[PDB]
């Protein structure tokens, strides 16, 4: 039973709250990792703290404090960080791949299908993908944001399972821990709400990733860094902090994304392949294709309408409409003599359409 | 209460008994040693498998089964098994420093005194040093050895408190373990005589180390690399495997050798040293010395007497005869001006000497 | 014609007079090394400046002005320094060997040829050696020398045909050339007299190990190290500053390393080994062996005479007298499992005999 | 959803009635599993004809029809037909693995669960394993068995989803297809009874494999070797032939397993181990066992009772009892340390026991 | 003067210690075994090292250390030396056919007479018979004993004059050959005893099957493989190495095996089968046979008597009861009529029984 798991690391638990990465709890949590991607699991993680990185490469210069320092620095962390990660994975013999994100990228349509398919790629060859933000074109509030929804946005192009949130603290409390010897941690949360978000008042930011994530039907848990074998536990499912269950099925969130917006094209398929389509629920080949109506690019919605013209399915394109009327009708190895480029054999993958 | 440890990781205990050092074995062990040696202890290691290292580096070539392959591999695994151990100990902000040393120059008295001073500078300084035999000049008839007879060497040479073998076994048992389930693990030994070498039949070559470390009055531990937490076990005094008793003391080692060698010269020395050197037990200075007879080089056992010529004390020369002449009744400050080098600021060390 | 080339470098041409050393002229030069590798020939890099790589890596600390803190700073910048060849000379896809040596190996018979062997598997397998002196047992005698010695006993231990000593002069001048305008640069040597002696006040070392080379029979050669392509034109025979013709020539060498003292031993030799020796000038095998008189270690100067007596030939033996007792008369494919190991097939090679 | 597929070739699908194996066939069989396999699939095959590609290895000798030649040119065969598979196999880039397994193997609860364990490495390494039967200790009537019985054993082995019998015939007919024009291929079977014994007059043997497989949760269909796509087809779930339904449920045949014989010894395990095998269903590991009762071999059914002594599940042991007794209570790293072998990091694995 | 020889070898035999099989020493011992099969004579291989095999082919993948990995390369590695030792043994024209045994079927009564019959019509047919164990279904402890017994099986079963075990060693050493040069190699052994065995600590596997193999009437001789034509000397008679002289007869082994269990049945014999057992000698043949009593199987030891029921000899049966009984009186080419197959012409062999 593999499953993908998704770990955000913010920069107070790389950096321990000094000006430098602390590398023994870094290392720790790789470890873990390491076990649990021997065990079979798939594993994405979402980093930060580039900023301690360039301070630490560049001999930490006396700069003044300005976004443009900050910037730098991230433009130079990045490399070291990403050089940090591989060498701490490569103990354990595993390859790690680098993701350079953003929030627009996610609101495509093409770029995100293309990040999802080199996500794919990357897990299917047995290498861990390390993404962050890509601090080159970000914004100062998108600063602040330490990677919160990107983490959301990261797990929901994974379709991950579950989604782990270190912090400094145990997760979250019915009221503060200091002040109120009762205050208890939280176990089990189903639903996000108003009262919630006014206990804690960026762990707002993380109540927000979280109910993101529950609304797509992933489980999130809020636990500390610090607490020994809190990866391996989240795995097995032993309770260490705050969860959050899922509020809606994955084939909910399937249903909102292929439904969200009203299609950009449709296209004819014969009836053999109407008939596995339907009876069979398989993906949609180039070679049944009959006729493509309408313009769209790579990643639209588009609907899928019978010989007889009778809506059958609504998928997601893997090409555009040029390409997929120029290989109408083809053998899947043609593909690639055609257009020169592929982008696979299928047309439309069975889990990018719903039927109806 | 700071205490020297050694450490002997033999290549099974690196490699697993594959053909490519495991490094998750290599950084737990050194995890254990960063907590011992930011508790304030003092860690010496000694290890090998450069051969390994040599293989791997060199992209496993099909190299013949010889003994100059053998030294080819070696020669290029120091610089590879030296980088490995620096990249792993960086992790905890702990430096490495390589010394190379073999049986000859232990044998050799001016040579043991500059590989001491070496090594205790090292230890000063905070960095742990990691000592392999110099397979450039070595033979095969120790490179079968797998530095058994050097870790006790080394153990001797930094005047270490505890010395660890760390091997497959659990340590020693009374009978075979596989025939005999009354066989037991042996857990104190206090004199190694020839019923245990005949219990044990490559353990012969570990008990020879022990015996010669513990001749020296350094108590010696075998136990299992694989054990969890070995190496803080054996620091606390916990049980973990064999353990031998030192024979004798460090006192008598030192008057063993110390008196080992006729003196191979003498000096004069005025009253205030003499008085420092009787009532107090203090280091002898250049000031002090009036006289120096006979022809000697530096670490060469010494006579010393006062002006009267009754015999005060027996030591080790820090300075040839010649130097010694040259520097004799000057400040300590002036012996760097005068020789072009020093070797310290005391011409006999306390810890060098014997009164009597 | 593949020729044999060792290149000495100084703290001075590596630094440049730094604190640190400066890797761009250090590139250059491997780039020319590398060039003259690619063309059939074996390199020899004698270095320095292990000091310097050790402050770097320290981070420049503030160490006392001692020789105990040079020992320290070294043990940290062999390995700094080693790491560093290797960076650079991956560039050009040529793998590097670390060999770590001190004169009193040399003066030994057995290391000698331990030494010679391991540096003769290096070159024959492509591999670049570099050769530095063992800090953790050198004194400061050695220290001061700067590799000027050590130069030259490593040219003499591989065999080569020029040794090549970089330095921030231009060579040798006939009076200074600051002083006097028309001082010029001296071109060819033949023999190094009192006069050339005083004519340089370190260049007395520099002329010491040309001496040294000289009288094996091996061409030295002074030059600049910022000089463009010296190397190269060292290697095509062009004149880039002051050379130092043989005096003597290998087979000289070779009869007063052979008979500079009295054989140790004596073995008997086979009609057919004898024909071998002979005539043809062959190698020694143990098959021919069928008597070892005598008690000798390996690397020791024996007697080999046919069965009626009559001496035939000197050489160095290359087994104890022990293993040659215990192998002689078997064939070279046995000695493994007859002793556990082997130093080759043959017992005496062709180029370490005499006949007579 | 990965699929694992067994496929039964029978010599006449092989060599198509000739002397001699006709390549043809199978290329285009390995063409459609080397189809699967890239799928994400895994497939085991089982194949005969060994004779003939003895017969064709030596020449065709005329050699008298007794069983003594049939085993010489199945010992031959086996070597060739081994060697035809991997050579077919490499063109799509497929490592192939040689098993031969006999009844007797399976009845015997130890080389039951060697051969699981090295089945499941094969597949796991993405090896296709080719299994036949050991003719060498083979007797006649086993020859005459065609590998019927031992494909379902097999495929009970690997646990296998579907397993498909390639035969001469379309596969099993109501009536004789010849006589009868209204015959008709039987399409579904659910329940192999008497009637349908009588209609098939190896068939027979086929009818007793497809039972089996059936009586231990695995669908079975028979369909013609001829027949183009007609592995892909059948994994698809179209139908090409006679199919069996799957009378019982794998935990059924898992129940039936584990309580087929009253166990053989039993073991205390602690509270923690005890709630992990109860709340989580985790497999049982060395460290939990606080004590081993009984005697007992590797891959006996045990009994599992808690501290209290009660009957918590009944599981498979993978380890004999007096390696259990040796390794309890220490840490899975150590198993091979204790006992110089290991048969994995865990006692009894989750599959392998009934919590009760 | 034809006689039988089999000859093991041991992985380090074939790798040379390397990693990978040495086909350089595989191919001249191929070459003596070659030599003498054409002289006439028959040769059986026993063989290892199939791990190192199956990491050649699958490009030194990198494996976890543990049991399951050994089975997969072994399972590849089969395969490859199988195919290494055919396209070697080719060379010479000699066809090789592969042999997989275990323990457990020479257990077995009717496994042994059906390996025994395999075994000589391969060696009738002048095709080498390579031997190894079947590690599918085999232990780690059988891993560890390196076909040692599994060699002595296989030269009872083949009923060899000379068992030849290839090893490191040059043989037996009265004394330890490294510490003391008086110890010699003990050339004749006429009886295994305790000093033996203590003298001797895998040289104990050795000893065992040398022992095994002697009590069977077997001389077995251990040699060095580097030994230059050691097969064509053991064959010739020259002494090689230790040699254990045979204890027992093979009429000595033969009675043991006849009589180690008392008969599982009794037949009725006419009086001239019985004149040609008793005074000629001549095997037992269908036509004579007049009853059979009680029930047995192929193999199985059974009672031979005349009509009188005076017990005239002791045999083993080709058939099983019901065989016998149904072809009883019947000519020997009627057999395969009567029973679809053949095990021969013959009721009881000549050599399969005691005449008493």
């Amino acid at each position: 039973d593999s499953q993908t798991l998704v770990v955000k690391l913010g920069t107070s638990v790389l950096t321990g709250g000094s000006r430098r990465l602390n590398r023994a709890h870094i290392v720790e949590l790789v470890r873990q990792c390491a076990q649990l991607h021997a065990a079979g699991h798939r594993i994405v993680i979402v980093t930060s703290g580039a900023i301690a990185a360039g301070r630490e490469h560049l001999g930490y210069p006396e700069l003044p404090a300005t976004i443009a320092s900050k910037q730098l620095l991230a433009a130079v962390g990045q490399s070291r960080l990403i050089q940090l990660w591989e060498q701490l994975f490569s103990i354990y013999g595993i390859h790690v791949g680098q993701m350079l994100l953003t929030r627009a990228d996610m609101e495509d349509r093409e770029r995100f299908l293309n990040a999802r398919d080199t996500l794919r790629a990357l897990l299917d060859n047995n290498i861990v993908p390390v993404i962050n933000e890509n601090d080159a074109v970000a914004t100062a509030e998108i600063k602040v944001g330490d990677n919160d929804n990107l983490s959301a946005l990261a797990a929901i192009l994974a379709g991950a399972d579950k989604l782990l949130l270190l912090t400094d603290q145990k997760g979250l409390y019915t009221a503060d821990p200091r002040s109120n010897p009762q205050a208890e941690l939280i176990k089990d949360v189903y639903g996000i709400d108003d009262a919630l978000r006014a206990i804690a008042g960026g762990m707002s930011t993380k109540l927000q990733a979280a109910d993101v994530a529950c609304r797509a039907g992933i489980d999130t848990i809020i636990a500390a860094g610090s607490k020994p074998g809190v990866i391996g536990d989240v795995m097995e499912g032993i309770s260490v902090g705050t969860l959050f269950h899922a509020q809606a099925t994955p084939l909910e969130n399937r249903k909102r994304w292929i439904f969200g917006a009203p299609p950009a094209g449709e296209i004819t398929v014969d009836e053999g392949a109407t008939a596995a389509i339907l009876e069979r629920g398989s993906s949609l080949l180039p070679k049944g294709i009959k006729s493509v109506t309408g313009n769209f690019s790579r990643g639209e919605v588009i609907r899928i309408c019978n010989l007889e013209g009778r809506d059958i399915a609504h998928g997601v394109s893997r090409y555009n409409s040029d390409a997929l009327r120029r290989i109408a009708g083809h053998h899947s190895q043609e593909i690639d003599a055609i257009l020169g480029y592929e982008y696979g054999p299928v047309a439309v993958h069975r889990d990018d359409m719903i039927t109806r």
